[PDB]
């Protein structure tokens, strides 16, 4: 689907709510998720260390793993309808 | 889905690639989106103007509405999947 939209016809700004999320572009190999087996390729992350990951640059989200001592929480979705 | 790691070992860190995706929260009424009737409360775009935003940070996402003088012309993503 493309959306294309004309900022002068009408005076007025196109009045859209952008926001953002988060996921797991990949993971590495012989690390801890590979053991746990809970994160997986393309697992969107919604809340991390018990905080939410919702509309945050992807610099912060790097941070709250550097922010963890030893155990690190990470919150993401499964269920999306069928 | 809940995921806990746990780092100890100094030679086994996390190893998860972290990523951001773009959506929209919400359109404002009597707006240009609303009247050409192309953007959707939930809509994921992936290009703006010919600009991929994935990965990027939510503040750059505002900085291209404001660059994008005129029309705006975004790429999303659908596949009838509520």
């Amino acid at each position: 689907t493309k959306v294309t939209l004309v900022k002068s016809r009408k005076n007025e700004e196109y009045g859209l709510r952008l926001a953002s999320h988060i996921f797991v572009k990949e993971i590495s190999q012989d690390s801890l998720a590979a053991r746990d087996g809970n994160i997986q390729e393309g697992d969107v992350v919604l809340k991390i260390n018990g905080t939410v990951t919702e509309n945050m640059s992807l610099t912060d989200a790097k941070t709250l793993i550097e922010r963890s001592k030893g155990k690190l929480k990470m919150v993401v979705q499964r269920d999306e309808l069928e």
